[PDB]
């Protein structure tokens, strides 16, 4: 509704906060407001299971 | 010695083509020279083997 950035975005577009070295996930809707660098981090979804000990 | 760039950064960087669609690996050298976009494709040096061929 107001349209407000939150969080380290908000610190970032509202000129709070300087630079934001800090795990932040490259989104459209977010790179239109602050300019990201290259990822430093290639990374996705993963699948976490148990390790398997059964019998 | 000369320090000319040849390939497609050579016709990007003396401004024979306009864009580059192609696969280029984004590296420090060819960074100053021309601009990346962000990668569209994460990857790195894998192990090709021959498959376990048991008969």
């Amino acid at each position: 509704d107001t349209k407000i950035w939150n969080g380290m975005v908000g610190e970032l577009v509202y000129g709070k906060a300087d630079i934001a070295i800090a795990p932040l996930t490259i989104t459209l809707v977010r790179e239109e407001v602050i300019d990201f660098s290259k990822p430093f981090m290639s990374l996705g979804i993963s699948i976490m299971i148990k390790k398997p000990q059964k019998s």
